[PDB]
RNA sequence: AAAAAAAAAAAAAAAAAAAAAAAAAAAAAAAAAAAAAAAAAUUUUUUUUUUUUUUUUUUUUUUUUUUUUUUUUUUUUUUUU
């Protein structure tokens, strides 16, 4: 679809919505703030698709109202930002992360400490850099089961990386 | 009482020529020093500009194989309008 962007009360009234797909829907969503998904405050969403939406920047607390959100898809986008952890603020019980197929995703020591209840995490084709800092960004995470960092040209990995990820299987 | 010649002692003052010394200043010659400086012969750091080797990401191009559709020119054959 070709909707420019959402409004304050676009999705207001959906008190039972749990499956939402917005793939290749928004063309004027270059920058994401915390006033986009405000309409879904009362929606117990479980799946969220946002691929091919030309997402390039998200603000702190954008998904704060998505407390019950478990599945999110931000792949196939043009994200150009520095991860700090506050981008995933408000995710009380999140299941997995879809941020593959990007061009720049810089990781920090606290980029993922806010949400430690993940299950899967793949960063395929994101060109991530500077993951040599200690402690590792994945240290707080405990229930990761699938971890993919392929097609990103990892410069270096140290001993502190992949520490304590006992639950990992793939 | 006083004045003078030969012979002998002389005490003081003003000058000088020498010897033995001693402080003071000024000249040099050697042993050191503290330095603000100067190079030269051995180690190496940081930064800028660039060379070579090696491992990989993105994009583009060539070829081969497989496969889905828009068009088809053929129809060996089958009942026919
Ligand atoms: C959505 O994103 C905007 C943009 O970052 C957030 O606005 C920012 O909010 C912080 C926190 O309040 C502000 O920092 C501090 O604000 C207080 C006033 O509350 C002020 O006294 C401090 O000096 C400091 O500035 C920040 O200025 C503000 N920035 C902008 C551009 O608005 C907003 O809070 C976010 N909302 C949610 C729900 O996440
Ligand atoms: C948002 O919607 C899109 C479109 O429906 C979903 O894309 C689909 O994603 C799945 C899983 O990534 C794809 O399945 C896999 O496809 C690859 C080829 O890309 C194949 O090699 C695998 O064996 C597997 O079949 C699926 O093809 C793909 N469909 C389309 C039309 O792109 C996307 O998953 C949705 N995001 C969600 C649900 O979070
Ligand atoms: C969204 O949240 C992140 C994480 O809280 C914010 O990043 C944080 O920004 C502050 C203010 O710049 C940083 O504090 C200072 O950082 C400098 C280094 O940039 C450091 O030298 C100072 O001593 C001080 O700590 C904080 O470190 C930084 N945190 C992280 C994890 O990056 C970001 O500003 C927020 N953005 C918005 C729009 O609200
Ligand atoms: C990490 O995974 C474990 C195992 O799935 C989680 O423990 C479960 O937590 C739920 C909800 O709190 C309980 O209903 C289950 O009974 C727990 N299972 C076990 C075997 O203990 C744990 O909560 C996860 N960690 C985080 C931070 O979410």
């Amino acid at each position: 679809n070709n909707i420019p962007s959402t409004k304050s009360n676009t999705f207001t009234g959906l008190v039972s919505l749990k499956y939402l797909s917005l793939s290749k829907t928004f063309t004027s969503l270059q920058t994401l703030t915390n006033e986009t998904f405000v309409s879904l405050a009362h929606s117990p969403l479980l799946t969220l698709n946002l691929t091919k939406n030309h997402i390039s920047k998200i603000a702190n607390g954008t998904f704060s109202w998505l407390g019950q959100l478990r599945i999110l898809d931000l792949g196939l986008n043009e994200i150009e930002q520095k991860l700090s952890g506050q981008e995933w603020r408000g995710l009380r019980n999140i299941f997995e992360i879809y941020l593959s197929y990007n061009k720049y995703l810089q990781l920090s020591t606290s980029s993922f400490a806010l949400v430690p209840s993940l299950q899967r995490l793949m960063l395929r084709r994101v060109a991530l850099k500077n993951v040599d800092i200690s402690p590792s960004p994945f240290r707080p995470l405990r229930n990761l089961t699938i971890l993919d960092l392929s097609n990103n040209n990892i410069a270096n990995i140290n001993e502190d990386l992949l520490e304590g990820l006992e639950n990992l299987e793939i």
